[PDB]
């Protein structure tokens, strides 16, 4: 069970909101799966009045993707970080076991690269994220974090040990953003990173955000990019918030199963409503659509959803179910 | 299993606290659950100091009045929004498959009403709220929100199956307000609804409430109108919260068995000093109380209990218990 | 099972973060477990930038010490509010049924004491705290906070009723803190413990804390304070926060069997990254150290740890594992 004689598989990343083609129960046994992510700082538009952010990513994206093994497999990612970059960076998987999740062997300044490993012996849907000394607040909150996704190597079960399936995997990052304004009261665009830093930690010490997006900016999985699903398929969603509190709800539907805490060891409660991601964790629900439509998955504190940009769409093709749901009279004229 | 076919009951609503009389475990097979709300939009007065909110409600109340039926039934809503209203309101029940919870259709205008049918296939404490096209948050934090209980057929259990009852229930809707304030550090008082708007929004976006408030006013469930039970007695304390996390305690008490994610098909916990009601969702409590006195019944963030408004009392008649708790000595002189 | 015939021990209480030498499993019978916490006002310094907060403390310490007994016990406080105090006091266990929570029999005004019995029924972590009516959160926020830990009389067990054990006891108790700052921007700094009164209630309904800190200040459990453990040991981390929400993680660390409620009659939940403690609550978390370093136990909202105190390190003695986690190749050049 000694990792360096075991077989090694490299898995190509996918950006969100898919997820890396991956098998649920698998008969294979412990492999070591590699992985590389290359950071990218770069200024971001996050919402539709031309708001800028200065983001740090993993791979370009926000979040960064979501990287999938089994229970017992270990993890091995490459972090680059190119000479391009301004900033320090390194990485912290919750999934892993000691030297700050892997911060501290991982720490790589502009031009360098590191790789590390470790066991993933717990199943789950984990956090990592960047942590460099003494700024690891702005790194999270400017992009820096994704899911470790750590199946059970029989896949996932409901309470009773019956197994659960998922046709198809999105993975959502939700990322309370703090975004200076100037004296005149519009956000402030700045021509480098290093030039937001000390606005920007004002702003997070207020606690509140200007905006909470879902991928990277305002209305990210919307329109043609919205998530997509049909009646009769079962979706798992992975909800990741690496530094604040979210409580995800699907409009019109449930999390049929939801590990909110996100450690598929413990059995999944049913038919919840709205559940809660705690900041710093990844939780995970699995739903099948019974009906058609477009659908709404949001922060169900609706202030943050509707007002500050918490909120995605789902749009599902199918037949409609008049057993589940019926309009008995459509709106008219109170008789009189 | 077609509603169409099958018998309707017509059920008549009660104000909160208190809950329509309801059966918990039934003979009785699937119905069709017949309610009726009206909407109406009114000025209240929310606190002693005659700061008022340009409130929003269901049927004149906040929250609005609790609908009960059991798992399998069907819930059957004539949502009326009479011409002496300002703006257009609909419905979307967490409890329901599809359309945007019924609020795609049942878009309500001043004038009109509309009649949804949806099954109520799972059983819990569910939150409805209005939800129309563009101003989902404010119609919420202004109070159009409150519960549907869906019990199972077999009543409530704890985790081994056991029976669990309750005596009474009560509803409790906890609302968290964003009223305005004006350049002289005043309350602002609108003449009409559509007036109070856009500030409103501006104070919402802070994430700030000025208010938080069980049932509409600060002290609403005190004085005369403090819940009440009677040592020996079971309640059961239904809490729904639509936009924002609360963590309900009963000071005194306990939660014996809680489903704080409020879905009864999961075991709940017991034992619990404070439990926790995510934004979106409602959840339930059972107590049996085994002292006498009046306790209080409160968001245990004290500062939004006792500086904003969350907390209410419950006066328990009864004979005091010395083995449960004891005064040893009374407050005196300390031994010199 | 009348407590006025049961045997009586005095228990000497120990300053956080250590916890009173007990017995987890015990063959011991139900016994009355006396103890005795003074009251002491004072300015503490809460940070390294000189910032000192108007406190109230039990025995000098924040949080208050943790009692420690078994289910079926009956706890018997002395309390003393000293004449060197300035204002009244009380106790409120969230362990205790009746008289809300033992604040009714426990009001004591300087040079006064108490003392009260309870029986402690139910077995998990649960939070004291002061409450004297009137300014209940100014007292909470002030420092008056700790936990009582009731253990099942079997000790500690899994989800399958398997034992469990810890070789060490920690406890943690978060503190929000709200320090006024003058129209100079600088944090006000006052003579008394009442002229800070009415500025402190002002920045409490922001509901934006100033600083959170772990023990009483920024750093508290950091250098020669920090925590420690060594490879192979099981610990036990308390965590209290009795009025706000906060989110526990160990960094390369996880939460092996957490009762984020607290309350040890419920099965834990295993390998969680992150937990939630309700303000209001206190809850538990097993962990077993597999690698040596420093790590950090921190709120994982990463502002409140970072910037504004919330986080403290555990320093770890033994043996590396490199099949856990291993540097496969260090910060180098990135290939060209
Ligand atoms: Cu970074
Ligand atoms: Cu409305
Ligand atoms: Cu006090
Ligand atoms: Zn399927
Ligand atoms: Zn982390
Ligand atoms: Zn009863
Ligand atoms: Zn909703
Ligand atoms: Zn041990
Ligand atoms: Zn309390």
């Amino acid at each position: 069970q000694d990792a360096d004689k075991l077989p090694h598989t490299k898995v190509t990343l996918v950006a969100p909101p898919q997820v890396h083609p991956h098998e649920q129960a698998t008969k294979s046994g412990p492999k070591v799966v590699e992985f590389t992510m290359t950071i990218e700082e770069k200024k971001m538009v996050i919402d539709d009045k031309g708001t800028t952010l200065q983001a740090m990513t993993f791979n370009g994206s926000m979040p960064g993707p979501t990287l999938v093994v089994h229970e017992g497999d270990y993890v091995q990612l490459t972090l680059v970080n190119p000479a391009t970059n301004a900033m320090p960076h390194n990485v912290d998987f919750h999934g892993a076991t000691g030297a700050l999740g892997g911060a501290k062997l991982t720490n790589v300044n502009p031009g360098e690269q590191a790789t590390l490993r470790f066991k993933a012996d717990r199943s789950g849907t984990f956090v990592y994220h960047c942590a460099p000394e003494g700024m690891v607040p702005w790194h999270v909150v400017s992009g820096m974090s994704g899911t470790l996704m750590v199946l059970p190597r029989d896949g996932l079960k409901d309470p009773q040990g019956k197994p659960l399936h998922y046709d198809r995997a999105y993975t959502i990052g939700e990322f309370d953003l703090y975004i200076p304004k100037g004296p005149d009261g519009k956000y402030k665009d700045y021509a480098t990173l290093a030039e937001s830093y000390g606005d920007t930690v004002q702003v997070m010490r207020t606690l509140t955000p200007s905006h909470i997006v879902f991928n990277g900016k305002v209305g990210a999985l919307t329109g043609a990019n919205a998530l997509t699903a049909k009646v009769g398929e079962t979706v798992l969603l992975i909800h990741s918030q690496a530094n604040r509190d979210t409580r995800p709800h699907l409009i019109g539907g449930f999390g049929d199963w939801v590990w909110e805490t996100g450690k598929f060891a413990n059995p999944p409660q049913r038919d919840l409503e709205t559940w809660f991601i705690r900041g710093g964790s990844a939780g995970a629900a699995l739903y099948t659509f019974k009906q058609p439509g477009v659908y709404a998955y949001l922060n169900h504190n609706l202030i943050e959803a509707f007002e500050l940009g918490a909120a995605g769409h789902i749009k599902v093709e199918g037949k409609w179910n008049d057993d589940l749901m019926k309009q008995i009279k459509a709106p008219a004229p109170i008789p009189r």
